[PDB]
C-alpha cells in the first residue's frame, strides 16, 4: 500500500552517463501514480541531475534522490544533512590513508600528470594516478596503458594489503581514477534512512546485481525486494508487470 | 592618444578578494571616456568576475581582462586562446616537479588532510598540503600551525634548491597553500599580447610595486609607465590628476 520503487541510474534507466529517453522518464511518472519512485546512483548530485532532467528538476520529478550511494539524500525536494567521510573513518585512518596514496603515486612514472590526484567526495576518495584535471585526449592514453600495465589494479593491491581489516573497500572505474569508500557505502547506505520512512515495500531494480557488480548488496539486501534489469526498455516492462498487469 | 589604463584588482581596485565599491566601479566608467581600461590579478576569470560586476558583466565593463596574470585573457568581450603549463615546461619537468611534491607532502603529518593537494591551473600550480578541499575552519587551523612549523616556507626552500636554474617561481599566498609558475608568468605574462595592439602608452597601477610584490616586475618592465598605489582610493585620485587635470 505505501510501495518505494528505488532505480540505479546507469544502465537501468538511461544509458550509461547519458540522459535519460523521454519515453522512459514519462513511464516513471505514470509508475508515480501508483508508488513513490527514487533513484541511487554513485555519481554526485550534479551528474544525475544532468541525466534526468533539466536544472533541479530531478527532486521534483522523483520522490528520492540518493547521489553518491545515498550519503547525499534530497526527500521529496528537500535536501537532507550529510555525513563526512572523515567523521566515518576518523582523522588518523584518513590521513594513512592519503598519504599512502600520495607516497605510492609519486614513484609512478606516467606519460603526462595533471592534478587533482585525490578527490575529496561525501561519499569517497577518488584518486586518480594521471590526476582528474586531464583532457579526454589524455583520459584514453592513460586508460590503455592502464590495461598493459595494471597500474589502477596493483595500486588497488596494495591498498587492501596495506589497509587489511580496517574496513575500507575499492572499485575500479572509468577510465582514469578508482574509488576508496568505507565497508557499509555501496548503494546499501540509502536503506538506512528508507528505513525510517514507513514503506510496506521497497522495490530494487539494478543492472549489476551478481557478485562484483555495484548493485549486488542493495539488491541483496533483505530490506529490498530485488530485480535484475537488462536495459531501461527492461526496467519499464517489469514495472509493468508488476504494477499494471 | 591611444592610452590603456592597466590595473591591478587587489587593493588597488576593491578590497582583497572583495566586490568593488560602486563609486569607484563609477569613475572606472568614467576614465573610459579618456582612456581604455583593462585589468590583470592572479586569480581566475570567476573570482575576478565576482569582485568586478554581476555575472560576466567584467568583460564588458573592462576592454581587458587579463585572468592569471593573462595567461587567460578576454579581449573587448573576446576570450582568447589560452597556453597550457605543460606546452611551456614540458612533461618531464612537469611531472618531476608533480612528484616531488607528491614525494614531500606524503611525509608531512598533519592535524587534518582532505583532497586536492595539486591544482592544475592555467598560469601556475597550486600546493596545497591539507588540501584544498578543506573548510574556513580548517584553513585556520592549518594557517595558525603553519606559522608556528613553516610547512610552507620550508616546502618552497626544497623545491628551489631541488629545481635550482631551471626556471621555476614560487609564491606562498593566503592560508592554505603556495603557488609555483614558470618565470615571466608574473604579471608581465599580460604585456606581450599588450605589445601587439598598438597602444602609444600603458599606465600601470598596483599596491604591491616594491621588490618581493606581485606589481614588482610589471611595475618595472620599461614596456609600462608604472604607478603605486595604497588604495583604490588614492587609485582613483591618481587617474584624475594625470587623465582629468
Ligand atoms: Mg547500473
Ligand atoms: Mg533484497
Ligand atoms: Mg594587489
Ligand atoms: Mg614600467
Amino acid at each position: 500500500e505505501r510501495v518505494l520503487c528505488l532505480f540505479d541510474v546507469d544502465g537501468t534507466l538511461t544509458p550509461a552517463r547519458q540522459k535519460i529517453d523521454p519515453e522512459v522518464a514519462a513511464f516513471l511518472q505514470k509508475l508515480r501514480s501508483r508508488v513513490q519512485i527514487g533513484v541511487v546512483g554513485g555519481s554526485d548530485y550534479c551528474k544525475i541531475a544532468e541525466q534526468l532532467g533539466d536544472g533541479d528538476e530531478v527532486i521534483e520529478k522523483f520522490d528520492y534522490v540518493f547521489a553518491e550511494n545515498g550519503t547525499v539524500q534530497y526527500k521529496h525536494g528537500r535536501l537532507l544533512s550529510k555525513q563526512t567521510i572523515q567523521n566515518h573513518l576518523g582523522e588518523e585512518l584518513l590521513q594513512d590513508l592519503i598519504n599512502f596514496c600520495l607516497s605510492y603515486m609519486a614513484l609512478l612514472r606516467l606519460p603526462k600528470k595533471r592534478g587533482t590526484f585525490i578527490e575529496f567526495r561525501n561519499g569517497m576518495l577518488n584518486i586518480s594516478p594521471i590526476g582528474r584535471s586531464c583532457t579526454l585526449e589524455e583520459r584514453i592514453e592513460f586508460s590503455e596503458l592502464d590495461k598493459k600495465e595494471k597500474i589502477r589494479e596493483k595500486f588497488v593491491e596494495a591498498l587492501k594489503t596495506e589497509f587489511a581489516g580496517k574496513g575500507l573497500r575499492f572499485s575500479i572505474g572509468g577510465m582514469i581514477s578508482f574509488d576508496v569508500f568505507p565497508e557499509g557505502w555501496d548503494k546499501r547506505y540509502c536503506l538506512d534512512s528508507l528505513d525510517q520512512d514507513s514503506f510496506d515495500t521497497i522495490h530494487f531494480f539494478g543492472n549489476e546485481t551478481s557478485p562484483g557488480g555495484n548493485d549486488f548488496e542493495i539488491f541483496a539486501d533483505p530490506r529490498t525486494v530485488g530485480h535484475s534489469v537488462v536495459s531501461p526498455q527492461d526496467t519499464v516492462q517489469r514495472c509493468r508487470e508488476i504494477f499494471f498487469p
